[PDB]
């Protein structure tokens, strides 16, 4: 099983990116999925999550109104649309999958982690 992030890059402040997390080896349609980030010299932090259940999403306060998480089960892919990017959004972004299917919104150590994609937002 592998999660692979793509869609990172270097963008002017105020611009947008769309990150993709493509899963292989297993359908994750029954699993909640999440995006996290780690800025240089800082700890990993939650960005957004999307349930297996239609329409249920969660966002860190710092990205509310700017980022949107979505998923496409036919492509086995989760997306992070990132609008109104700020220099403080510069980080490696990681996608992850819940440790169990059909989970609630309580904290669990994610069961699978990707290797990350770099996002750099210029001045
Ligand atoms: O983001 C995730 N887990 C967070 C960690 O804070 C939390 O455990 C969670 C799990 C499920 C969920 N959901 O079903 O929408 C939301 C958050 C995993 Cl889905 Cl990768």
């Amino acid at each position: 099983v592998q999660l692979v992030e793509s869609g990172g890059g270097l963008v002017q402040a105020g611009g947008s990116l769309r990150l993709s997390c493509a899963a292989s080896g297993r359908s994750f349609s029954t699993y909640a999925m999440g995006w996290f980030r780690q800025a240089p010299g800082k700890e990993r932090e939650f960005v957004a999550a999307i349930s297996w259940s239609h329409g249920i999403t969660y966002y860190a306060d710092s990205v509310k109104g700017r980022f949107t998480i979505s998923r496409d089960n036919a492509k086995n892919t989760v997306y992070l649309q990132m609008n109104s990017l700020k220099p403080e959004d510069t980080a490696v972004y990681y996608c992850a999958a819940d440790s169990i299917p059909y989970g609630d919104s309580r904290y669990r150590n994610p069961g699978y982690w990707g290797q990350g994609t770099q996002v750099t937002v210029s001045s």
